[PDB]
């Protein structure tokens, strides 16, 4: 009955001022992974969501929930906004199957022979139609965080070195190498840090090479061009080109 605080959204409503207003002469859980200590502290929430704020007088903790209405572009990775197609909604990316060079292998970035291209083999248009590769679709959405949805028809594409690290049944499709049964989790996250794109929960872009780390070579509203360093074949690099679905 003595403890109270105000949670006051600022001119930027994603930045909220927490003020102890208690009838006494104070620490904080801001509900975003940040804690603070002081009579008056500021909380920043990049992502629209509901959060719980806890004020602990030191120890009788009191709480409030707050609703942040909209994503704050000023606090969100620019590349994440391109991947999601905006601050709201979702954007699905698919292999650029209709053009040459959408999938390829060459000396990777730690290889002395690295030339920045898939110089060993570059997939011509439709070259991997007869396998599970193109069935793998990736949607990005900023609905509470850096969120990804991975859809497939129950298989991924890989080679011998890759299939040896996966538990699912392997089949040899028309395109050769291996489809492996591999069902994505229902929800993933990702991080972008400079040109480094990391997927959560050991995810990969439909082709398995034992890594969840990608180097973004090109990213705009029409194109995502990725390098990958194989963790299953030392010094092999992979290239992938994704374009928006439909």
């Amino acid at each position: 009955s003595q403890l109270s605080f105000t949670a006051t959204p600022g001119s930027n409503p994603n930045v909220v001022t927490l003020k102890n207003t208690s009838s006494l002469k104070v620490t904080w859980d801001l509900g975003n992974g940040v804690t603070a200590k002081g009579e008056e502290v500021v909380a920043s929430y990049p992502f629209a969501n509901t959060y719980t704020i806890a004020m602990t007088a030191y120890s009788t903790t009191i709480t409030q929930t707050i609703t942040i209405a909209n994503n704050d572009e000023s606090q969100i990775e620019p590349k994440a906004i391109i991947l999601a197609g905006g601050l709201t909604g979702s954007k699905t990316w698919v292999f650029d199957r209709a053009h040459d060079g959408h999938f390829g292998v060459g000396p990777g970035a730690g290889n002395p022979d690295y030339n920045g291209t898939p110089s060993w083999w570059s997939c011509p248009a439709e070259g991997k139609a007869e396998c599970a590769l193109y069935e793998n679709e990736f949607s990005f959405h900023l609905d509470g965080g850096y969120n990804m949805t991975w859809v497939n028809k129950g298989k991924i594409y890989t080679n011998g070195a890759g299939k040896d690290k996966l538990p699912g049944v392997a089949t040899v499709p028309g395109a050769g190498d291996f489809d492996v049964e591999y069902i994505p989790k229902e929800a993933y996250t990702f991080t972008v840090d400079g040109d480094k794109l990391k997927l959560s929960d050991d995810a990969f872009f439909g082709h398995f090479a034992g890594t969840s780390t990608y180097t973004i070579k090109t990213l705009n509203e029409n194109e995502l061009y990725l390098e990958c360093s194989s963790a299953v074949e030392s010094g092999n690099g992979w290239w992938y080109r994704f374009v928006p679905k439909k």
